[PDB]
């Protein structure tokens, strides 16, 4: 039993000042689909574009100085490109693994909720068929014995009580129907993001290797187009840095205080106390369902005792009736078994473990991958800047 | 949803590789960590690695003597191969480190659940004992002028004895927890040292290559001679790394083919075979053998409550000062009752099976991939350093 605590790379990154456009201070509270927050992240993109423009201004200054008015730099550029590619590959793998763990946890939670709902529905149907079995049995088998009719009626009322107790439990249709869509969407987005960064890595490596191989054939016509591509790769790297910074700050925002956001998001389809119980599990919050399970088991035991007593006192009288009554016993047995499974799902240990696993997949692997991808972008930008600086010196 | 473990391609293919003793003998063994024959069979991979190292060195020295006794492209190729090798090795080391952490997490979770089960059983037994002593103290307070109350107390004592026996029917998890925690500590220690050693190897390779390049830029000083000398040292280190990676991958891949069989064979005395088969395999149609216990246990509790309920409805005018501890009885039962729910949550298979499917994904999906990528490291680093050593003495 452990509780999530935000690591250093989350709290420190959350400490980064948040600004809008006109030197305005905004609230560093996660709020997707907004305007004072969604546009707040665009400041990072503005800073990235400013840095890209400044870098190209300095490169143009160098070109003007070297036009109007060596192998060590190429070696440095190649080494920096290789280091950047390695760091980027590691970061991409880590941030893909984080989302894979997220999807796994969401699938597990969806399966548990579906199992709970199916068990409740099956128990309700079982009681509904118990009703008609009682009706058929008391139709004409028991006439003179008033006590037998009385105990059949008492069993029928107990069945009604069990039905009401089962209906007392919540319904998990909305949570499942949103978890499935969130899982599908995150898988889709993760696939495209991974493919895009893989293509970027391949393109960078190919360009650098072609540069190294073709610099030996004494500056053919490919050099000009290659140098032109050296600017599109730079703008791609800067855009990657902007995207990584925005995603990292968003994840830090929805990792500093995740339970507040989760509780605020869901307050209608399921109760607030249920959510607080599932998100916070300890031997102080006992259960909101303790009374319901207790009375369900009490009614089941009363039913079983009455059925046993009826069997012990009806073997000689109406021997052909047991064919129905024994079935009831089996039915109750099944119900009893289901109850155990139910108390294994209503316990919050499994769901809290799934929530902790999803949160670890978000805040411990996605953010590290984004940070390493930002380091990749910085190193690749530096290496390509060095390559473009050393290019025209040949001609 | 719920899934069953299936061996991936990199395990089924890696398991197929021949295992031949040390003298081309059919060792035909499945898995045996403590058996000397299996260790000798695994030593065949080390023998092959040493043979490969010797062949590579003899080929390199034959080439050297032929080209001596009778170009920056080679240096560039060596540097590029070294950088690619270092990157692949870092990724593989991180990946194989990220599996021995999930292993420890799963072991700790299972240990915590077993400890909770044992503590709950012990606490319930103690609660029944204090219930018995409370009945013993109370029986002297009320008198037998009513008669039925003494019979009710006798029935409560009998039910308490039945509850105690039912609790004693449940298994004990001391040996399992001790083995689990010792294995967790050992694997943490081993993986920490492995990671530290390989990180030091990466740093050494990078430093050697960079300072060798700088010395080459320094017109072949004695430093260059020192680097050509230690090229053989780092080559044999890389070959030993390949030996270790191949041996470990061959070793912990046969376990991944049938892990449940090995686990069940390891533990068959301290706990029953049915319990282990239930926890390892609980797919669709198992009865959860504890059920027949829990059910009757629950029954007894309810009976007790009903009795004490009556004892609170027909004893209000007969010595009300005696009702105080009676309310305590109810509280006692209440506590026991809620504990029972927790118990039926821990005895459920899916609580621990998901821990068995995580300690298995941390071995069969992350350790083996890391070992394979580290073997790729060893191959690439050996090739790069062989090229560097071949191109070295050309300057002299
Ligand atoms: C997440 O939970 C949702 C339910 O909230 C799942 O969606 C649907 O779940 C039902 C219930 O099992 C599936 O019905 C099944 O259809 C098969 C078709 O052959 C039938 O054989 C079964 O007896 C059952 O009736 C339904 O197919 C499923 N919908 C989809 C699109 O799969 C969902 O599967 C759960 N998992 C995920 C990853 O969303
Ligand atoms: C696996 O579970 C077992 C049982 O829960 C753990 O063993 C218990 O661990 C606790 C703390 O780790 C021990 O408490 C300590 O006791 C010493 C005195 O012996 C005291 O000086 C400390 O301040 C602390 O209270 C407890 O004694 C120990 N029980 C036994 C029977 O060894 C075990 O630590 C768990 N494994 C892991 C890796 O956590
Ligand atoms: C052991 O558990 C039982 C039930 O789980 C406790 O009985 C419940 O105790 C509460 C609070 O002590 C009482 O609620 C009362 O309900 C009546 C209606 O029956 C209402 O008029 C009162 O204003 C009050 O809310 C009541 O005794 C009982 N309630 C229910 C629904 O069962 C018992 O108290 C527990 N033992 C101890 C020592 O607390
Ligand atoms: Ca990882
Ligand atoms: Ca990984």
């Amino acid at each position: 039993r452990v509780e999530y605590i935000a690591p250093w790379w989350v709290v420190w990154l959350h400490s980064v000042p948040h600004l809008g456009l006109r030197l305005q201070r905004v609230d560093s509270t996660f709020s997707p689909g907004d305007e004072t927050y969604q546009e707040s992240l665009l400041f990072l993109g503005v800073l990235a574009a400013i840095g890209l423009g400044l870098n190209l201004i300095f490169l143009t200054v160098y070109l003007v100085c070297t036009c109007c008015c060596v192998t060590w730099t190429a070696v440095v550029a190649g080494l920096l490109c290789c280091a950047a590619v390695g760091v980027g590959f590691y970061g991409n793998s880590e941030t893909n693994d984080g989302m894979h763990q997220l999807i796994y946890s969401l699938d597990n939670a969806n399966h548990t909720f579906s199992g709970m709902d199916e068990l409740v529905s099956a128990n309700t149907q079982r009681m509904k068929v118990d009703l008609e079995q009682h009706l058929a049995r008391l139709s004409e088998i028991i006439a003179a014995r008033g006590d037998y009719i009385q105990t059949l009626k008492f069993m029928q009322q107990m069945a009604g009580n069990v039905v009401s107790q089962l209906s007392g439990l919540p319904v998990w249709r909305e949570v499942t129907t949103q978890l499935t869509k969130l899982s599908h969407q995150t898988a889709y987005v993760e696939y495209y993001r991974w493919l895009s960064y893989l293509l970027l890595f391949i393109l960078d490596l190919v360009i650098c290797l072609v540069t190294c191989l073709g610099l030996a054939r004494r500056s053919k016509c490919l050099l000009a187009s290659m140098l032109c591509c050296g600017i599109l790769t730079l703008i791609l790297s800067w855009a990657s840095l902007a995207a990584d910074a925005a995603a990292a700050v968003g994840t830090s925002d929805f990792c500093m205080a995740p339970d507040i956001y989760i509780l605020n998001n869901t307050g209608s389809q399921i109760n607030s106390e249920v959510t607080r119980y599932y998100l916070h599990c300890s031997q102080s919050l006992i259960s909101p369902f303790q009374q319901s399970l207790t009375t369900f088991q009490r009614s089941l035991t009363t039913m079983q005792i009455q059925v046993g007593g009826l069997l012990q006192f009806a073997v000689p009288l109406f021997p052909t009736a047991e064919k129905d009554l024994l079935g009831i016993q089996l039915l109750l047995n099944n119900s009893e078994i289901s109850l155990h499974q139910l108390t294994a799902m209503l316990d919050c240990r499994g769901l809290h473990k799934d929530y902790l696993d999803a949160l670890t997949g978000i805040c411990y692997d996605g953010i590290e991958g984004l940070l390493f991808l930002g380091l990749f972008s910085l190193l690749a930008a530096l290496a390509f800047s060095t390559l473009t600086c050393a290019g025209p010196r040949a001609w």
